[PDB]
């Protein structure tokens, strides 16, 4: 039966590396990964190298539909010096590693001849602020597709995508668990935006933000999988970010292992799990590559949307 | 402030037509409009032949996006007799003209240098069976999003897209009202693709037909406008198609006119209303192309998608 999509494993998939070079070492990527992430330079060559490749490749060829369009419309071409921005998608769970993905690729891209400036933005920056978030009583929401901002989020890759000369996103703090005060993310015409979040790949009744992607990406792993990652670096974090006297979560640090699995395991069946089966799932099928991740956190196969 | 459209009125609109030939008589146009179209040469001009042209662009850089896919998979290029089909999704209210829109664009599109093999397909008959919509308790649904095998639909243009050499499609009849046994519409390899129906612009948790789409129209008005549309062509069927002793609504066709503007409209009021509202409206925003048309029927307004 004809499918939309292309399946691999990393065999099949290491061989659409070609020259592709590797422009990082084993220290840089360090600084790029989080709590939990296994990552190593293999991985980086095996699987990401194809990535930027074909990520490479495309930036081109979306580059002539917008030129196209410019043609149909008569408009004085089109200044190299400020194409259309490339945006690019990255969805997931709570807890799947998609900040390490996205930090990844952002260097691999940033990292080409020519130096395209490469940014990135995560949509913890639109959640609405607590105050907010109690007033519709939705402090328990933190993540679903309502605590969010959406029309500011719309109006801000617009901006970017429409080739404003700057655009402004707020700041999350995850020590305070709260949007930062007068803290801004200035963005000026990059030739690639990434942008990363739980629910980026929706859609809905409006146009959204997943409709003006170019190319998309969803870490995937299975849930039993993920709470598993997400129990333990809750208990990881008792003593990294926990431990500071000033996280919004400070008393998590002093809990048993017990405890803090149980603390843990609550919030997953919550508030992360529900999210992830009602909202985040239901994105998958769009992604243009799922990038599916094994109990070790490594990612052994893949699925392409050539259609 | 930034916008993913642009907006057009006629006078602006037809200046993007430039050399775009017409190839298309007085004639040829009426066999091609349905009851209540007014669509004349003019219009065909200043409107129909600058989407043409827009799209002819498109077809071409929506190429390489395909093509750089095949290089970064290292695939044997891409024969020429046989590219990547071009969809296109075209959607609307019940008696909006979508059906005239559609075969215009379907006859200027055949008329292009080369001869585009250029085929055009309803979601009608898609649409379940009478005997099954019954069993689902769905007949006065006709036309709702589950009213649809949409596995179904979305597996026929996979196929098409897909590249295979002939793909099937079940048969409407608009005289009995139902699908036709046995009957079946051929597509063989076709450069365009031409889809037409009331919400082939949806999406949802699965991958759709409008995922799909290289570039969609969306045939607007206003929806007292509309109604005033369908009324009318519902006491003008009296003599057409309700006439034949065999529509399944021949016994419309003795009503009077009041007695007939009364049944017209409570089917607009309790069937095609609602879908349009809760259904079809919710889709326009990510359409192509918009093409707004005033209570004469005529085109005066465009809204296109940039971004
Ligand atoms: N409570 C927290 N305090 C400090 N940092 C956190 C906290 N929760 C998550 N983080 C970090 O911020 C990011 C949150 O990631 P998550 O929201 O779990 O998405 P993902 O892990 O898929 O990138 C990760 O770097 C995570 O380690
Ligand atoms: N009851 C009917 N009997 C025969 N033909 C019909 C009937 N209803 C609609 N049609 C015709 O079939 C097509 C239905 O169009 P509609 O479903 O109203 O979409 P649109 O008018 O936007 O193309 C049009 O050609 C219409 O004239
Ligand atoms: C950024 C948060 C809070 C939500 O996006 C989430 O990433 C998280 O790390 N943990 C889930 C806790 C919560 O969502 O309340
Ligand atoms: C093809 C139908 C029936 C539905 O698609 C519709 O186009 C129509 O012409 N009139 C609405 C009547 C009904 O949908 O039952
Ligand atoms: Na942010
Ligand atoms: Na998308
Ligand atoms: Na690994
Ligand atoms: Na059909
Ligand atoms: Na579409
Ligand atoms: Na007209």
């Amino acid at each position: 039966e004809p499918s939309p999509y292309v399946e691999f494993d990393r065999r099949q998939w290491r061989a659409l590396r070609m020259s592709t070079p590797l422009a990082l070492t084993e220290e840089e990527l360090v600084g790029l990964r989080g709590l939990g992430e296994q990552i190593d330079l293999l991985e980086v060559e095996e699987v990401y190298l194809p990535l930027a490749r074909l990520i490479h490749l495309q930036v081109a060829a979306r580059q002539r539909l917008f030129a196209a369009t410019a043609e149909f419309l008569g408009e004085p071409q089109q200044n190299p010096d400020r194409p259309v921005p490339f945006i690019i998608g990255v969805a997931g769970s709570v807890a799947v590693g998609k900040s390490t993905t996205a930090r990844v690729l952002q260097a691999l891209l940033a990292r080409w001849d020519h130096h395209p400036r490469v940014d990135l933005v995560t949509t913890d920056g639109f959640l609405y602020p607590n105050a907010e978030l109690q007033r519709r009583n939705l402090m328990h929401r933190k993540g679903f597709p309502e605590s969010y901002n959406r029309r500011a989020l719309m109006r801000f890759v617009t901006s970017v995508k429409s080739g404003s000369d700057y655009a402004c996103a707020p700041v999350y703090s995850h020590l305070h668990y709260d949007i930062i005060p007068g803290a801004e993310q200035v963005v000026r015409h990059p030739d690639i935006l990434i942008l990363e979040g739980l629910n980026v790949l929706q859609t809905g009744p409006t146009l959204m933000v997943s409709d003006l992607f170019d190319f998309s990406l969803y870490v995937d792993a299975r849930i039993e999988d993920i709470e598993q990652w997400y129990v333990s670096r809750f208990l990881a974090m008792r003593t990294t970010a926990f431990a500071d006297p000033e996280s919004h979560f400070h008393h998590y640090a002093a809990f048993s292992d017990s405890q803090a699995v149980v603390a843990a395991r609550e919030i997953w069946r919550t508030i992360n799990r529900p999210n992830l089966v009602e909202n985040i799932l239901p994105t998958r099928p769009r992604a243009t590559l799922v990038l599916r991740k094994d109990a070790d956190h490594s990612i052994n196969r893949l699925r392409l949307r050539k259609l």
